[PDB]
């Protein structure tokens, strides 16, 4: 939005490095809220004309950052963007110096390629043509890499790992950790080898030079001011150019001479990169004559690299959890510090083992989160899917309340047939007309054969009866759906061209031609149900060829009935989802789909805004009360903005008719309310909807092709996605919890004197790790379309009850554990002068050890979720298998001794508490902790805060509130 420039340059060299290197470490704390930094040394205060530094300082917006200035007349890249500085104005200009408003092209007209001005100058200026495409080795990432926070913390772990005599314990598993790193450094370096995809390859092409001398020079070299030839064998233009002279066919001239430009009528002229051309006309020579507008970065084609890598987008609650496990430690180290000096020992060598204590509080449970969503991709790669080359974002995207459609190129299937005649009362001109309408979409391809036409992937066969041939087409794009093509018609009688477009876009031209008086009731009650028409013209001679024309009659066809996709849209509608389509095909093929079909049970009407004029009004205009938004109706009311537009697209239920171009804006303004929109379109008419998309859906969309965000390989689309968010969070909510247990065990376990069997801390490794906790990550079809939804939040009133609950009992059940102990046989041990690595497992050591253990097995088997949120825990055979063998090895530990007592050495227990007391604890315990999970998991959430769930921020919910007012 708005903020400020300011800095300052070094005063001398000399000592700078050495106080850098003195005050390095609080520096360190330092990254986030660099604002206090700015008041240290670094900035002496000098004038503000002479600074080498640009430090952005927050005024009205935020998210600052850092900006570097070099010197190859001043200049600074800032997000891709390059900005000169002048001393005639003392302010930072965009790459447009003197280009800020539209000058007159007689400058345009009158210049002669270079000048003897100084090319240093010329080179001081924005530079030469290249994109970002930053490269790096492997060593320079890896220790670029190495001062992020999070890698920081596991080598601390690591190293104060090792300090607890654990060598071959600690070494597997930082391993493993390097690896992974190695990984996410493939998968950042995958994205950049991709990103030198639209990069084209040099060449040398021809540069006007002064007087009469012309030289060639290879395209990575460039100035402003230059006369720009483009050869035929040229496929990629290397920078924004605009015609001078000739023609093209990617554009005309401009012979005759304008006033002030406009460049809004006469967009005809103008041409931009990234598309290739197809035929050029050049009136002198083989080349062209062109001019050099904005070239180089910060063009369109590094304009949009620029846009989808710097601002490319919930770990606020994160923050806040890691916070407070933070004060959690720092409150429990004086308490530590207190048992540890209660035993009396003031050794150095064990002081510090109460930091180590403190330094290792914290379980590992946090570096290793995402291990199940990645087995995930696996069934979706085994069975299907929509996964990306890196997919990441599934937990971002679990929230989602609207769905989109696509039917100008994605519904329906591929299938067609004729109808009938036309409702004209076989023709010539209609046959004649149909005969040149292919693209040799496969409909035209299907209606020629159904029609009975052979023609060459030009030529074309029957001649005698119908002589087709054609000359010249056009290219179809995006916006303005139309085919216009020239066919070689003089031949028979006189030359002739036809087009084939949609009603409306014709309706706009024939005006002051022809205007049928039954073109409009008779189109509408023939349209009204299914049947989608196109307008086909022809003209017995871009802009000019669609100069005068005549209608020919109207077209009837049906695609399909695909009845597939009815009963997804109805399984959708159950979970309190709204659907909406998006396409241009037209407004009553696209009503009467939405009657027959689960998003509105009574008919919806919709709305047609008056003209362009400013005396646009709000009619009421028939076909609970959703309405429907048209093309021109927001493209007209785009206009004020506290009209309330975010409050009526909600109210809606098509947006169709909108030209592609706008797809982004729209995406963009569906985003801005907290409401993640996703897409589900094809062809190059939803490239930027998708790029702009958190989640898109594509289904012509093959392997071996990067052109979507997410690729695939319409009914199995649903069944995947809600699925997929529920098993995400179903898999979070597994971490969280046990993770919350293993922080708690591990803080609580430390009975003073208890070392949890230093050299059996594996024993717990191996529990976790790749049998039995990291595995059941299994694919969770419930096999039900219900309205559950499991919160997204790690904070949560049900789940916070539950895990205090959850704590209570534990803490309780291991104080009544440890005063069991005093009706029992003393067995005081050893004294002093150990406190911990003597290894003395009595009666205390090992008992903790297994009962901790069988407390995590029976919280994991009685915390999983029921069978509407996942499968039951007995279809998956080998993780059952897993289970029932550790349980019964565990309980064989404590069942007899026999030859396992001999490496372990396990001491002898007392009778009176080896199998009656023990059991009836635990079995009480467990049957306990699941009665209470049974309890609070059914109904507590809602009898507590149906109505009024303390709505605080909630902006998903405040609209849902506000649209009651609105009925």
């Amino acid at each position: 939005r708005l903020s400020g420039y300011c800095g300052s340059p070094w005063r001398v060299i000399g000592y700078h490095v050495v106080v850098w290197m003195m005050a390095g470490i609080p520096l360190l704390l330092f990254r986030w809220k660099p604002l206090w930094g700015v008041r240290l040394r670094l900035r002496p205060c000098n004038l503000a004309h002479a600074e080498t530094l640009v430090i952005e300082i927050r005024d009205k917006e935020d998210s600052s950052w850092q900006l570097f200035t070099v010197q190859v007349l001043r200049y600074y890249l800032f997000q891709g963007q390059r900005y000169i500085w002048i001393e005639t104005q003392q302010a930072f200009y965009q790459v447009s110096l003197l280009d800020h408003g539209r000058s007159c092209d007689d400058v345009h007209r009158s210049r002669h390629g270079l000048s003897l001005q100084d090319q240093m100058v010329r080179k001081a200026i924005y530079g030469p043509n290249v994109i970002s495409i930053p490269v790096k080795s492997y060593p320079q990432l890896l220790v670029d890499e190495a001062l992020n926070p999070y890698y920081g913390f596991q080598a601390f772990s690591i190293a104060l790992w090792l300090a607890d005599h654990y060598y071959w314990y600690a070494l597997c598993i930082f391993l493993i950790s390097s690896i992974s790193i190695c990984l996410s450094l493939y998968k950042t370096r995958k994205q950049s080898q991709t990103l030198r995809d639209m990069v084209k390859l040099s060449m040398r092409v021809c540069v006007c030079r002064p007087g009469g001398e012309e030289e060639w020079v290879d395209s990575s070299e460039l100035v402003p001011g230059d006369c720009l030839v483009l050869p035929q064998e040229g496929g990629l233009m290397p920078c924004d150019a605009a015609l001078v002279a000739g023609e093209c066919m990617v554009k005309t001239a401009l012979p005759e001479g304008l006033g002030p430009y406009c460049a809004e009528t006469h967009r005809r002229h103008t041409l931009f990169c990234g598309t290739l051309i197809l035929q050029a006309r050049a009136y002198v020579g083989p080349h062209v004559l062109a001019v050099v507008t904005r070239t180089g970065f910060c063009t369109a084609k590094g304009g949009l690299v620029s846009s989808i890598l710097h601002p490319r987008p919930f770990y606020k609650h994160s923050m806040k959890f890691v916070a407070a496990l933070s004060v959690l430690a720092l409150l429990g180290t004086i308490y530590s510090i207190f048992i540890l000096y209660r035993n009396r020992v003031p050794l150095n060598e064990i002081v510090i083992r109460a930091l180590d204590l403190v330094t290792v509080v914290v379980p590992p449970a946090l570096p290793a989160a995402m291990t199940v969503c990645t087995l995930y991709a696996q069934s979706r790669l085994r069975r299907q899917g929509i996964f990306c080359i890196h997919p990441l974002r599934i937990n971002l995207g679990g929230k989602l309340q609207l769905v989109c459609f696509d039917k100008t190129g994605t519904l329906t299937e591929d299938g067609l047939d004729v109808m009938g005649v036309v409702p004209l009362k076989p023709v010539g001109p209609l046959l004649r007309a149909l005969a040149t309408c292919h693209a040799l979409d496969p409909m035209d391809l299907k209606m020629v054969e159904s029609t009975g036409w052979v023609l060459e992937e030009l030529q074309a066969m029957e001649e005698p009866p119908v002589p087709v041939s054609v000359l010249h087409r056009f290219p179809f794009s995006s916006a303005l759906q139309r085919m216009s093509v020239v066919v070689a018609w003089p031949g028979a009688t006189q030359p002739e061209a036809y087009v084939k477009g949609s009603p409306e876009l014709v309706a706009g031209l024939c005006n002051p031609e022809t205007v049928p008086t039954d073109f409009a009731q008779m189109l509408q009650s023939y349209t009204a149900a299914g049947y989608r028409v196109v307008a086909l013209a022809s003209k017995p001679l871009r802009d000019t060829v669609e100069g005068d024309l005549s209608l020919l009659g109207l077209l009837v066809m049906r695609n399909l009935l695909k009845p597939q996709t009815t009963p997804v849209i109805q399984a959708l509608r159950r979970t309190r989802i709204r659907a909406v389509m998006v396409t241009g095909d037209n407004l009553q093929t696209a009503v009467t789909v939405a009657r027959g079909c689960g998003m509105v049970a009574p008919q919806e009407h919709l709305i047609i805004v008056h003209a362009t004029h400013p005396e646009r009004g709000q009619p009421a205009s028939l076909e609970s009360r959703h309405l429907a938004l048209s093309g021109p109706t927001f493209g007209i009311i785009v206009k004020h903005f506290p009209k309330l537009l975010p409050k009526v697209l909600v109210q809606g239920t098509v947006f169709a008719r909108m030209a592609p171009e706008q797809k982004t804006e729209l995406v963009c303004e569906l985003q801005k309310l907290q409401y993640c929109v996703g897409m589900c379109g094809d062809g190059a008419n939803d490239c930027g909807a998708l790029k702009a998309a958190d989640v898109g859906i594509s289904l012509s969309q093959a392997e071996a092709s990067v052109v979507s965000p997410f690729t695939s390989s319409v009914p199995m689309v649903i069944r995947e996605g809600r699925c997929s968010l529920d098993t995400s969070f179903s898999v979070f909510k597994y971490m969280a919890l046990y993770s919350l247990t293993q922080f708690i065990s591990v803080l609580i376990l430390y009975t003073i004197n208890t070392n949890l069997g230093d050299l059996q801390f594996l024993a717990i490794d191996l529990v976790i790790t790749t049998t039995v906790a990291v595995l059941m990550s299994r694919t969770g079809p419930a096999l039900v379309l219900g309205r559950v939804r499991p919160p997204g939040a790690l904070l949560s009133v049900p789940v916070l009850s539950s895990l205090l609950l959850q704590m209570v009992l534990v803490t309780g059940v291991q104080l009544g554990g440890y005063f069991l102990t005093l009706a029992q046989p003393w067995f005081v041990p050893l004294n002093r002068t150990v406190a911990a690595p003597d290894n003395l497992p009595n009666y205390e050591n090992t008992v903790v050890f297994s009962l901790s253990s069988f407390q995590y097995l029976i919280l994991a088997a009685a915390v999983s979720k029921g069978a509407p949120f996942r499968r039951p825990l007995y279809t998956n055979v080998p993780f059952l298998v897993a289970l029932a063998l550790l349980s019964s090895v565990l309980v064989g530990l404590v069942l007899v001794p026999g030859l396992l007592q001999g490496p372990l050495a396990l001491r002898n227990i007392t009778d009176t508490g080896f199998k009656l007391l023990l059991l009836g604890l635990v079995t009480l315990n467990f049957v306990g902790a699941f009665m209470l999970e049974s309890v609070l998991d059914q109904c507590l959430p809602a009898c507590l805060r149906r109505l009024r769930p303390k709505r605080a921020s909630k902006k998903r919910f405040k609209q849902l509130e506000r649209e009651l007012a609105e009925q």
